[PDB]
């Protein structure tokens, strides 16, 4: 018996049958189930209740030290066995997770060690940061609880008829009237009702309707609102992770008013751009400390003929990128034509080289396999669709380009690592796609009525295609809608599957796999006055002020300039005087300078160029021709370079100017693989995006209209899509929109339902083209854009050793400690006397361990209270809320008395005693203040914000939190250059926001622009500029600000300005912004982060700490 067991455990070729049999049962699970499914389950169980018996057989069960239940994965297996016959004796939503066996098949992969030790390290370390989390979420909870209850019922109703056809006024016909639904305003095909407020600049009503609270339901479904702490919680942690949050934000303000944005920016710079990064920094820190652990363990001949044919190549690409939809026919023989030149050079090529060298040198040489490769494919594809084998040529132009080159062999050297990774991603969204077709499939189908119009969403779990790719789209970010809909015709369980796929998929794999690429990618005397006075002091600070104030005033150029004549002439006369003023400087630089420093300076350069708009514009209005608004706005550009000299600026503005060779090599790598992802699309889905609509822009069904020709004999419109693959500069603009995950639903709605030209699409008759965007995404998203990152981290790490006067080719070891023997340097002891019998008794009483946890311990209790708030409920409940609150107060304020009369004024030599101390005597005064304004009745709204002091003392939770307390410590480290980066993308912001005034402020309403979010003012452009910095929502914005059809060109004559955008003109502004912005500014706050975490944490485990100090001074 156990002689038999012991050798049958031992056999390779009893693992491998066990890992074939898993595989095969996974590819049923893919598979439909049918009667044969029952059968194979039943052999499928048998067998592996085989391995069990013989495992135990040679174990035993727990009760020695290596016995079978002694290993996790033993575990996991015993596991799913007992549930597969539990499900088979006698509930269907534990029948699914027979797939987690598949994760066993992650041990095929060579090198699968590293990467799953790393991933287990990962989760491990992230305990405190799960507390930190919980923590912050609900006290933002709360605050957005506190502002925002009830704000996204609001509602226009309409006006009570005076006219007596609802009856005479009474308050039961008014409100039988109101809360009728047919009352309130809604636009036609519009879905959701448009919010309001009476505030200034929130959303207004039409004429015959009022504002009003407390009718219909909320957004969503009614899953978006602030109403209970719950929903509160969600919508919290939707905007921290930026899922779908413009939608959310503009609700928000619309509702509310725009100054409530300032809580969205709180909200993002903590939770985005602060925590999300301390995520990344565990995972990057555990994968490093795993490699680390990894590594330790242990004529045809000659230059002019190569440079020939790289020129042969290029040609050959621009033919190929020229390739485009409904092209003249000279165009088409042009291109043929050139086809057949470039395979004959080709073969030529081909046969001298194999002729002047040998033929088994030849084959020797992988270049040259690859090219021949390339000759068979060109001539059979000539001989008789292999045209999509005709991108490999592409690929050739790596030989001659030596950044491409080392990107490849980059790549090459280190692809084990990757293949373990992209397997372990894709081993995960399997198993959550089983998972989830098992337990919410049926619901679609069954209660499909639920949706608007009893139509199955095209993102559904209804087979193993879609829930793949519905996980898939959670991994990438975007989770709550889906979510939205599985709870509509599901339960309470849609919420913790999605919430889990985002974390395992979006902040751990995701993050594992930028830490790869981190690991791999990385006279006379008029001369002495005119210096003297550029030195000075008094002068350049004269000169910043100016420079401040006017281009706060080009801020106030808005549209409602023209109405406000006084401003219209201080306007004016600052530009007169900015010119006496540009020139004199000008003239008083180079006299200090003089002309080869002067005109060999960039910053100088810049100012000379200020300097010649300004003189050009002067001389057109002398002409009587008016001033170009572009040139007078070039003044804005002068702020730079006293920004570059704030405190603590120079580490950020170094490491941008150092990495910009990085990111320029960066977009030319990724401008070379998407020139051939498009042209792969342009040859998929040319030409294919008509289809036919009505009056309503409706697509009509393909059994009306069947084709082009019926479309327009029933003289339909047969209308393209605005985002297509026609030629490749669309294809380009297409593929930005999929990379950023802004607009890819529409696109690939329309490829899906592509069928041949002329054709009429039909929904999903072309599934499988997903797999291209896949494809795409993975090394377009995943893979290149996350190249800016690496490089940001990297670089700021050096500039800031440089900053701190540190050596380069010192070791962290040696820094380690430095930094030690320079905390010793700067540490003493302290003591305090314990006081008079009372008092010293009042002192043992309160110096105890026992006091403070029940501060503590009471400090929750108050959360919770506060907690129980909610929308809807009675005054009464309001009144027994505020009088515990106002007991807790009163807590509180004891204590703070008691440790007062016990210490004395040692009191006060503790920071947390001084916060403690604030607190209380802010919230004394803040309960007179809010029984003042309570009984007189200043404003709800005022009440609300003023209640935000009530938060100070909730947050003393986190004090004497070790683990919280090292993260706060990092976060107070980095502050300065945190706030720093903040004001580079503010004042970058603030460039942008007047020329987008100038560009786009008389635009019609379309897309995403409407009355109140716009071009119109600079509150309002800040306010959609905010937003875009994350790149949410810049899809409706182009479709907006590009719009050049349908439009009134200006009228001069008539002072009409017209109100239509401009395609290359918002094309630009946009991808500018998204590149500045989204991918290079906010990736220095992960940099930040992370150079400051890691210190930290490696002063925790391989060195000292401020805390053991402190211990050691507890002592002495
Ligand atoms: C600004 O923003 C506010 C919040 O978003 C919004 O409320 C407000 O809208 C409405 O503005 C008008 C002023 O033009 C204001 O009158 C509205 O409030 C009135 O509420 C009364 C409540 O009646 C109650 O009925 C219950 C029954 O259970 C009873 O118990 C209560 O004691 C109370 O009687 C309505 O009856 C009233 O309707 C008017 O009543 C007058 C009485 O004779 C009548 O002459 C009028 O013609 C009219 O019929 C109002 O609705 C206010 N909305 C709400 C919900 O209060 C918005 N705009 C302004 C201008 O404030
Ligand atoms: C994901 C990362 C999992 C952790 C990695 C791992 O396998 O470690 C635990 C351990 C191996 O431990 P070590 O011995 O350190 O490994 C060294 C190798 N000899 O493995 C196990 O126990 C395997 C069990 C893990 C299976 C993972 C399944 C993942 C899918 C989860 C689905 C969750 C569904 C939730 C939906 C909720 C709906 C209400
Ligand atoms: C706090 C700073 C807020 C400063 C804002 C200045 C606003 C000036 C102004 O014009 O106010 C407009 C307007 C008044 O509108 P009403 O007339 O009431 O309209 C009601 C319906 N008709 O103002 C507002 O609504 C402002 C509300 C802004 C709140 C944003 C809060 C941001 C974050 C708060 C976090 C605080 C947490 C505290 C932590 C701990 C403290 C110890
Ligand atoms: C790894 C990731 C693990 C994910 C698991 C954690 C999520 C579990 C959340 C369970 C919530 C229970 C749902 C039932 C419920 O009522 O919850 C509260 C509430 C609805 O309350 P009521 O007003 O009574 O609804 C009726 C009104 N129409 O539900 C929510 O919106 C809660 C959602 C919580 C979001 C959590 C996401 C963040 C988690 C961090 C990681
Ligand atoms: C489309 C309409 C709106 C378009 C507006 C675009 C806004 C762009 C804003 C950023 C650039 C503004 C112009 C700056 C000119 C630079 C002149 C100059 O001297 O540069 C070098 C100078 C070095 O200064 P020193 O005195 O040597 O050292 C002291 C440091 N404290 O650089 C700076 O300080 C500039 C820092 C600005 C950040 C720019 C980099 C970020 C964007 C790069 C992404 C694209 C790369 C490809
Ligand atoms: C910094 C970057 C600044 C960007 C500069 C852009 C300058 C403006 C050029 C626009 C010119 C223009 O108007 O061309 C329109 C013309 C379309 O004509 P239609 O009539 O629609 O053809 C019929 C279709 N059925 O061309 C285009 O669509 C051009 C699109 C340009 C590509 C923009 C996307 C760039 C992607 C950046 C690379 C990202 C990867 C790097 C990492
Ligand atoms: C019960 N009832 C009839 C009255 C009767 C007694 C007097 C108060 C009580 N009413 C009540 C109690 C608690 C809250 S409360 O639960 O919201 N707690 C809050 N704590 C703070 C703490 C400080 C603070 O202002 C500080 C700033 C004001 C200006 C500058 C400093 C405001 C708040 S409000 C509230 F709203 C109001
Ligand atoms: C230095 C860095 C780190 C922080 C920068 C400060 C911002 C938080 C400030 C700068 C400009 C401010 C904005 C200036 C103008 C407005 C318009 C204001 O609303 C109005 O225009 C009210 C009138 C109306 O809506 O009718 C709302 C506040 C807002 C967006 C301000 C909100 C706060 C902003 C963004
Ligand atoms: C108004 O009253 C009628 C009956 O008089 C009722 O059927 C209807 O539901 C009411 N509408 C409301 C309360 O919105
Ligand atoms: C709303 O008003 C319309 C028009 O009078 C009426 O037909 C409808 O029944 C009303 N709905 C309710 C719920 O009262
Ligand atoms: C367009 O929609 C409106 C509102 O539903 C409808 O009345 C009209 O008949 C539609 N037009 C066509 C051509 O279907």
């Amino acid at each position: 018996i156990r002689r038999v067991a012991i050798s049958t455990m031992v056999q390779p070729i009893f693992s491998y049958f066990i890992m074939i049999t898993i595989l095969i049962h996974c590819i049923f699970m893919i598979m439909p189930a049918t009667q044969t499914t029952y059968i194979l389950e039943l052999v499928f169980l048998s067998i592996y209740t085989i391995e069990v018996v013989v495992k135990v057989l040679a174990r035993g069960f727990i009760l020695h030290p290596f016995a079978y239940l002694r290993d996790p994965w033993n575990w996991l297996d015993f596991l799913v066995t007992l549930i597969g016959y539990i499900t088979l004796v006698v509930l269907y939503a534990l029948r699914a997770f027979r797939v987690l066996r598949s994760w066993r098949t992650v041990t095929i992969v060579p090198g699968w060690r590293t990467i799953v030790d790393a991933l287990s390290l990962s989760i491990t370390s992230l305990k405190d940061l799960v507390l930190l989390l919980l923590f912050s979420l609900s006290v933002f909870a709360l605050i957005g609880l506190q502002l925002f209850m009830g704000n996204l019922k609001h509602k226009c109703v309409k006006h009570f008829p005076a006219d007596g056809s609802w009856g005479n006024f009474t308050d039961e016909r008014w409100f039988n009237y109101t809360s009728n639904s047919s009352h309130w305003y809604i636009p036609d095909d519009w879905i959701e009702y448009p919010l309001c407020g009476n505030s200034s600049g929130a959303g207004m009503c039409p004429p015959g309707y009022t504002c009003l609270q407390g009718y219909g339901g909320n957004p969503n479904y009614g899953y978006t609102s602030f109403d209970t702490f719950g929903w509160a919680f969600l919508s919290v942690f939707r905007l921290v992770t930026l899922d779908y949050w413009e939608d959310l934000y503009q609700l928000a303000l619309r509702s509310a008013g725009p100054w409530h944005i300032l809580f969205f920016i709180i909200v993002v710079f903590y939770g985005t751009f602060c925590f999300l990064n301390f995520i990344l920094a565990v995972v990057v820190m555990s994968y490093t400390h795993m490699v680390k652990r990894a590594d330790e363990e242990k004529v045809v001949l000659s230059p002019f003929f190569e440079l020939f044919i790289a020129v042969i190549i290029v040609l050959n690409i621009t033919f190929m990128a020229l390739d485009h939809h409904d092209m003249n026919i000279e165009f088409e023989r042009i291109l043929r034509t050139g086809n057949y030149i470039f395979t004959s050079i080709y073969i030529v090529e081909a046969v001298l080289k194999i002729i002047a060298l040998s033929p088994k040198f030849y084959f020797k040489d992988s270049w040259n396999v690859f090219d021949f490769i390339i000759v068979v494919f060109a001539i059979l594809e000539l001989g008789l669709v292999f045209r999509s084998f005709r991108l490999l040529r592409v690929f050739r132009l790596a030989k001659f380009w030596p950044t491409l080159n080392n990107f490849m062999s980059v790549m090459t050297k280190s692809y084990g690592a990757f293949v373990n990774v992209m397997y372990v991603m894709f081993l995960l969204l399997f198993i959550f796609a089983i998972i989830g077709m098992q337990l919410f499939g049926m619901n679609y189908i069954d209660n499909m009525e639920r949706f608007p119009d009893g139509d199955l969403p095209r993102w559904n779990f209804t087979d193993f295609l879609h829930s793949f790719m519905i996980v898939f789209r959670a991994l990438c970010g975007e989770w709550i809608e889906s979510m939205w809909d599985c709870m509509l015709v599901g339960d309470w369980s849609c919420i913790p599957f999605f919430v889990a796929v985002f974390f395992v998929g979006n902040l751990v794999i995701l993050n594992l796999l930028i830490a790869l690429l981190l690991n791999n990618y990385g006279w006379s005397n008029i001369r002495r006055v005119c210096f003297l006075l550029a030195k000075n002091k008094y002068f350049q600070k004269f000169v910043t002020a100016v420079l401040v104030i006017t281009s706060v005033l080009l801020a106030l150029e808005d549209i409602y300039l023209p109405q406000r004549p006084v401003l219209v002439n201080i306007t004016l006369y600052v530009d007169y005087v900015l010119t006496a003023f540009f020139v004199i400087e000008m003239i008083i630089m180079l006299f200090a300078v003089g002309f080869k420093k002067y005109f060999t300076s960039k910053w100088y350069w810049l100012d000379f160029i200020v300097v010649v708009a300004y003189l050009l514009n002067f001389v057109l209005m002398c002409a009587g021709i008016e001033a170009l608004q572009t040139l007078r706005l070039l003044r804005v550009f002068r702020l730079f370079r006293p920004l570059s000299k704030v405190n603590g600026m120079q580490v950020v503005t170094s490491t941008l100017v150092e990495a910009v060779p990085h990111i320029f090599n960066v977009i030319l790598v990724g401008i070379f693989f998407w020139l051939v992802f498009a042209i792969m699309g342009v040859q998929l889905f040319a030409g294919k995006f008509y289809k036919c609509v009505d009056e309503n822009s409706t697509v009509l069904s393909h059994e009306i209209t069947m084709d082009r020709n019926d479309c327009l004999h029933e003289n339909y419109t047969w209308e393209n899509s605005p985002m297509n693959f026609d030629h490749v500069g669309n294809a380009y603009l297409s593929l930005l929109q999929v990379a950023t995950f802004k607009g890819w639903l529409q696109i690939m709605n329309d490829a899906i339902d592509s069928r041949e030209v002329h054709k009429q699409p039909i929904r999903e008759t072309n599934i499988y083209m997903y797999l291209y965007f896949i494809f795409f995404i993975v090394f377009g998203s995943f893979f290149i854009l996350k190249l800016f990152v690496c490089i940001l981290i990297d670089i700021f790490r050096q500039q800031r050793r440089k900053a701190e006067g540190l050596s380069a080719t010192d070791s962290r070891t040696q820094l380690i400690y430095r930094r030690a023997v320079m905390r010793t340097m700067s540490a003493k002891p302290v003591k305090r006397i314990p006081k008079n019998k009372i008092q010293g008794c009042i002192f043992d009483l309160v110096t105890n361990q026992a006091f403070d946890i029940s501060i503590m311990v009471l400090i929750c209790l108050n959360m919770v209270t506060m907690m129980v708030e909610k929308e809807g409920q009675s005054q009464h409940m309001t009144e027994v809320l505020y009088w515990i609150n106002v007991v807790f107060i009163i807590l509180f304020t004891g204590e703070c008395v008691l440790k007062l009369i016990s210490l004395r004024h040692y009191y006060f030599t503790v920071g947390w005693n001084i916060f403690d101390f604030v607190v209380v005597i802010i919230s004394i005064v803040g309960m007179f203040l809010a029984d003042l304004i309570e009984t007189y009745f200043v404003s709800p709204t005022l009440f609300r914000v003023i209640r935000l002091a009530r938060i100070g003392r909730i947050l003393r939770l986190v004090k004497g939190a070790k683990g919280i307390r090292l993260l706060l410590l990092a976060l107070r480290k980095a502050l300065r250059t945190l706030f720093n980066v903040s004001f580079l993308l503010f004042v970058i912001m603030f460039v942008y926001a007047v020329f987008g005034m100038e560009f786009f402020m008389h635009i019609r309403d379309a897309g995403a622009i409407d009355d109140v979010y716009n071009f119109k003012t600079f509150g309002q452009s800040i306010i959609l500029l905010f937003q875009l910095a994350t790149s949410a929502g810049w899809d409706g914005v182009y479709f907006a600000i590009a719009n050049e059809e349908d439009c009134r060109a200006p009228d001069h004559e008539l002072g009409y300005p017209g109100n239509c955008g401009s395609r290359a003109l918002g094309i630009a502004y946009l991808v500018s912004y998204l590149i500045i912005t989204c991918l290079v500014v906010i990736n220095m706050y992960a940099a930040v982060i992370l150079d400051y975490v890691l210190e930290v944490y490696e002063d925790s485990k391989e060195g000292l700490t401020d805390d053991d100090y402190d211990m050691f001074f507890e002592v002495w």
